[PDB]
């Protein structure tokens, strides 16, 4: 079990509204975190408030977790400060359409 | 006493200005504590200072607590760090409507 | 000597262009602090660069400790992190006329 | 192996895209880092959203790391914290065409 | 050796786009910092992006150390965090005019 600062990229557009933070199955067992850090946009990105949200569950329910919001007309980008995301975890986009760029670091473990 | 960091979100907005940020009477008794992390805003959020009290007493007096303070035309967003919210809070509308979708972490305890 | 968190909030207008942030003298023995956290408008704020200091003494003369600066043309809030202020310390405003709220933290000791 | 903090700055622009931020070969060996801080504007920078990232390897593939995001319209600057860069590591501009002054410390080791 | 946390403010304006942080000869000798904290404007600031640079040597060769950077429109105020500066060292404005209200903490020892 030794340490990786994998850096890591998403994007979450029309066609790619959710989007899923996972680390492979043999890899899964081990302490696997995402130190989430800034979010960029594309060209397509609707000027109206872009949500970003995680999707767990709730105790068996459907839950969106608010993480980010943003608008290019006066809000470019957010600044997020914080989240330790331990996979498997998804993106959604609550509003908007994007695209929008995720980028944080995969913190992994590999034996 | 293990440990739930289950997020949470609430909306503050015209028939809704006053909320609670509660924990069941049963589950009072344990350390609870609330990591506050962002908050957005909604389609009938008026284009004006919107901002957000914490009540709670002032060895018997009412209180408001500022907290957040916004306006779409130029802050849609705002940053509060730092804030550990033990329930019950109530969140309060000082000046403007809402609605305001405020975003933060519930941290539980359950036996 | 018993710490309670009072939270605080003061008003820097016209007609009090300077203010006292103030513990009683039987608690002023204590270790008061006061976590400055943000400071928010009100109706007659003048639209220019209101700056808030800080008053105290240097060695013999008289001193303004900036603190804050905003206009609520593009910076309606300004966001001061990390200032712990021992009463009895004075607000004043260098610049504009105010009305300005100033929400903080007094972290007061009582017997 | 004593340290240094000798401060650094770098020019993005159009026939400078691509840089490096290099130790030499002889001072490799030892502990060096880079406290990146802040990122300024030039004359020729094109008024869109510029991207400055970063550029290592992915386990033999081309990576980009995404660092920063700005545009002199709206935003001028950008506020990126808590980013330690070890020698040898490449500043890419993914859009726009710059120049943009990336400033930061160079924590160097030197016998 | 006794510690006090003297605060401090400079202006570097047209006539005076070189300063000193300075400490009497009599105290260079004891550990002395400066806790950088808030830069502020004007009346006579040029509306473009003012400059702070930080001026020590390079083995042998002068140097400019990028510190903040802002401009009235969009930028009126910067927020550089982390820095600490032992005397004398030399503020200087790369670009604009002032003036800049520079204030910080002086972590000075006196006997």
């Amino acid at each position: 079990e030794k340490p990786v600062s994998l850096i890591w990229g998403c994007e979450l557009n029309e066609q790619n509204k959710t989007f899923e933070f996972k680390v492979e199955d043999d890899e899964e067992k081990c302490e696997h975190q995402l130190a989430l850090r800034t979010v960029c946009l594309g060209d397509k990105a609707k000027d109206e408030f872009h949500i970003v949200e995680i999707v767990t569950q709730e105790e068996g329910a459907e839950k969106s977790v608010p993480i980010a919001t943003l608008k290019p007309s006066i809000l470019p980008m957010a600044t997020m400060v914080g989240i330790e995301l331990t996979p498997p975890v998804t993106f959604r986009l609550k509003a908007g359409s994007g695209p929008l760029y995720i980028s944080g670091q995969h913190v992994a473990m590999e034996e």
